[PDB]
């Protein structure tokens, strides 16, 4: 068949609940201590305590990106009423360099569910100019389709998520 079903994005609903299709053109690592992020690799609350390195890339160094990392599954997948949740927001992220020359505009909660499994979505953006996002004003049931469409954002050109459950 043409239609791609195999896409970890696809098969985890990350394309559908939290995100449109979209090309990915920029590269994005984030790493957890010494554990790169992949898609649907499992990490347990401890391992997420603290903020990841992000690291970026991109060709034309004049160019900012955003970051998104939500929670869509919240309080938990099968009753996601608070869907979704805004863990972090970094912003103003220059071409080439990572979240800490970004703007943490809203600061990392680290993830601690306590009911079933949670995928957390990090999402990159290219942004249209320096200084361009604004904060939303709560963290719960978040629209990450809304706040692109919003601060113009267009659509994502990265996104990798792992899973997480209590222990
Ligand atoms: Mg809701």
């Amino acid at each position: 068949m043409s239609i791609n079903i195999r896409d970890p994005l696809i098969v985890s609903r990350v394309v559908g609940d939290v995100l449109d299709p979209f090309n990915r053109s920029i590269t994005l690592k984030v790493t957890y201590g010494q554990r790169e992020v992949t898609n649907g690799l499992d990490l347990r609350p401890s391992q997420v305590q603290n903020k990841p390195r992000v690291e970026i890339g991109g060709e034309d160094l004049r160019n900012f990106y955003t970051l998104v990392m939500v929670d869509p599954d919240v309080p938990s997948p099968s009753n996601p009423h608070l869907r979704e949740y805004l863990h972090w927001l970094v912003t103003d992220i220059p071409a080439t360099t990572g979240t800490t020359f970004g703007n943490e505009i809203v600061s990392y909660e680290n993830p601690s569910p306590t009911a079933g499994i949670h995928r957390v979505v990090f999402i990159l953006f290219r942004q249209l100019g320096r200084q361009t996002v604004y904060a939303p004003g709560w963290r719960q049931n978040f629209n990450t389709r809304e706040f692109a469409e919003i601060y113009n954002l267009g659509l994502p050109v990265a996104a990798v998520f792992y899973n997480s459950q209590r222990e």
